[PDB]
């Protein structure tokens, strides 16, 4: 089998991507984040406190002939943003573009933190890291992609995200028309849950490729591209009048200057980050100061390459019994 959806930015910035996805008998559709950095497929729903939904589409079991309550399951996630969610727990038919997987844990919202409730956009988050990360207890349960793989036509999705614009999420098949050149291929480490791998090094701009190992995770769940403190100065110091901000929480930039690009290897291959992919706009309405899309991972703990990296690229996220990534260019 394989699926197919678009994947559609919420807004001018790229600051998320939402991708349609059919739950229930009959079908509810939900809008919904696919994060490569966790493994939790959640959402708003009818169980979610009242006062905590504002403008989300929600999943109501009770309308759905093929839910089930997963009884006695509880699930709670706090992400690396500050955000959280947790509630109970049903299995129910899931569909992305036409891949049907039955007996999906679907993860019902009780609570979600402020920054959900404020973005109108996102019913709930589906999750594509590797099912060791799951929080629900007592029995983790499988991610939508982990549940779906041994049915797949190829273990493996793809992520294509666009800049300012819709892409795709393809699994179990590689669109060898969506991207140019060859796939390169990297080893992934799964020993933290993440599809973690390791860069080759940098370039700015037109300068120099820097050979040096970055250990780092590719989330699509995750805005910008978070790298070393020194690699992120060395970006910077190239755009007049940027600067660490720590009233704002990163690095502003003028908004009348014009970004360098940013390139990143991927073994011997590279993959090149156009400067306007690194502008995320005025750090508050009719500001001169906008936001840069390279920022430190200094305060995290892991390098992550979010989707200003992965939007140059066409991903491959490899589910093999030995899992890799592909990079191409496109
Ligand atoms: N801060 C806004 C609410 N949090 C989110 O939208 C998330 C998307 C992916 C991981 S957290
Ligand atoms: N340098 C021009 C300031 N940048 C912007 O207005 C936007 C960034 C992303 C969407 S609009």
């Amino acid at each position: 089998s394989t699926g197919s959806a678009t994947t559609t930015p919420i807004d001018s910035l790229d600051d998320a991507y939402i991708t349609p996805v059919q739950i229930g008998t009959p079908a509810q559709t939900l809008n919904l984040d696919f994060d490569t950095g966790s493994s939790d497929l959640w959402v708003f729903s009818s169980e979610t406190t009242a006062s905590e939904v504002d403008g989300q589409t929600i999943y109501t079991p009770s309308k759905s002939t093929t839910a089930k309550l997963l009884s006695g399951a509880t699930w709670s996630i706090s992400y690396g943003d500050g955000s959280s969610s947790s509630g109970d727990v049903y299995t129910d038919t899931v569909s992305v573009g036409g891949l049907t997987v039955t007996g999906q844990a679907v993860e019902s919202a009780k609570k979600v933190s402020s920054s959900f409730t404020e973005d109108s956009t996102i019913d709930g988050l589906l999750g594509l890291a590797f099912s060791t990360l799951n929080t629900v207890s007592p029995t983790q349960q499988k991610t939508f992609f982990d549940n779906a793989k041994a049915s797949l036509d190829s273990p493996v999705f793809t992520a294509d995200l666009g800049y300012h614009a819709p892409g795709t999420y393809n699994f179990g098949f590689i669109d060898t028309t969506a991207y140019t050149g060859s796939i390169t291929y990297t080893a992934v480490s799964t020993k933290q849950g993440f599809w973690e791998w390791t860069s080759t090094g940098y370039a700015v701009g037109s300068g120099t490729f820097k050979s040096t190992s970055i250990d780092g995770i590719a989330d699509t769940g995750t805005t910008l591209l978070y790298l070393p403190a020194t690699v992120v100065s060395a970006y910077w110091a190239q755009v007049s009048g940027a600067k660490s901000s720590s009233s704002v929480g990163g690095y502003v930039f003028p908004c009348s200057a014009t970004l360098p690009s940013f390139t990143f290897g991927v073994g011997s291959a590279r993959i090149v980050i156009p400067g306007d992919y690194i502008d995320f706009g005025p750090i508050s309405t009719g500001s001169s100061s906008c936001f840069g899309g390279i920022q430190s991972s200094a305060g995290i703990g892991i390098n992550i390459f979010g989707d200003v990296a992965l939007k140059a690229a066409f991903v491959v996220f490899n589910g093999a019994t030995t899992p890799t990534l592909g990079f191409a260019s496109k």
